[PDB]
C-alpha cells in the first residue's frame, strides 16, 4: 500500500507515535517518507546481506527474522514479511522498541540525514489527526 501523507500521519497518530519518546509526529512521517516513500511494501538489500523492510525500513540484522541474514537477531520477534502489511501495526510496534533502544531515531539513517534538525511540522500540515 502506498499511503497518502496525511493518511499515514493519522495512522501513526492513532498508534501512539506522536511524541513517543519525545519524537513529534512529523518526525515519524518524515522518516517514513525518506525511508520508503510511504510504501508498505518497500524492501532494500544492504551491503552486508541484511534487508530493510516496510514503511520504516526495519533491518533484519537486528529486529526481525527473514531466515537469510546469518548470525542476526530478531529483537521484535516477528517475521520481516509481517513488516510489509497494508496495516502498519507491526511496523509501529517494532519501531517503538527500536526508538527506545539507545540512539533513539538516529537508528533510522534517513531520519538522521534528512529529518533531524529540520522543520518536520510541515509533514503533518493540513492533516485530520
Ligand atoms: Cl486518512
Ligand atoms: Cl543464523
Amino acid at each position: 500500500k502506498v499511503f497518502g501523507r496525511c493518511e499515514l500521519a493519522a495512522a501513526m497518530k492513532r498508534h501512539g507515535l506522536d511524541n513517543y519518546r519525545g519524537y513529534s509526529l512529523g518526525n515519524w512521517v518524515c522518516a517514513a517518507k525518506f525511508e520508503s516513500n510511504f510504501n508498505t511494501q518497500a524492501t532494500n538489500r544492504n551491503t552486508d546481506g541484511s534487508t530493510d523492510y516496510g514503511i520504516l525500513q526495519i533491518n533484519s540484522r537486528w529486529w526481525c527474522n527473514d531466515g537469510r541474514t546469518p548470525g542476526s537477531r530478531n529483537l521484535c520477534n516477528i517475521p520481516c514479511s509481517a513488516l510489509l502489511s497494508s496495516d502498519i501495526t507491526a511496523s509501529v510496534n517494532c519501531a517503538k522498541k527500536i526508538v527506545s533502544d539507545g540512539n533513539g531515531m538516529n537508528a533510522w539513517v534517513a531520519w538522521r540525514n534528512r529529518c533531524k534538525g529540520t522543520d518536520v511540522q510541515a509533514w503533518i500540515r493540513g492533516c485530520r489527526l
